């Protein structure tokens, strides 16, 4: 075993605290999730660790809600269970240099991009006409 170089991907490791959330409430809505889970799931205040092992990033996200992990190799679709446990086939890849999540189920769609800006990890969560931007400070 040798030492692996480094990827753009490493921008995004380490572990990161939501610091903000505007209008996710209602890309919930849109997205389909009830109310009970909507309450509580809204509360949530994250910790999300982004690592990345050969081809393999691991995306964990701690909380009082739900804890998640997914782990990917860009461009290849997997099954995912999400934190408000709709049942979804994903596929992440990179656009420049944002990773973009995509989620399929029932017929629907939604994306969830991820990008760094300044110090910051900035997630934009899109279901049709509905966008939900959340803030990420390192922890
Ligand atoms: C809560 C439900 C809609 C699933 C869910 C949970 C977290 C996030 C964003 C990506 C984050 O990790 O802050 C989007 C969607």
């Amino acid at each position: 075993q040798q030492m692996g170089r480094g990827s753009m991907c490493d921008a995004f490791v380490g572990t990161w605290k939501l610091v903000s959330s505007e209008n996710f409430d209602d890309y919930m809505k849109e997205v389909g999730v009830g109310f009970a889970t909507r309450k509580v799931a809204g509360m949530a205040k994250p910790n999300m660790i982004i690592s990345v092992n050969g081809d393999v990033i691991t995306i964990k996200s701690e909380s009082t809600f739900k804890n998640t992990e997914i782990s990917f190799i860009l461009g290849q679709e997997f099954d995912e269970v999400t934190a408000d446990d709709r049942k979804v086939k994903s596929t992440i890849t990179l656009d420049g240099g944002v990773l973009v999540h995509v989620q399929k189920w029932d017929g629907k769609s939604t994306t969830i991009k991820r990008k760094r800006e300044d110090d910051k990890l900035v997630v934009e969560c899109v279901m049709k006409g509905v966008t939900s931007t959340r803030v990420y400070e390192r922890a």
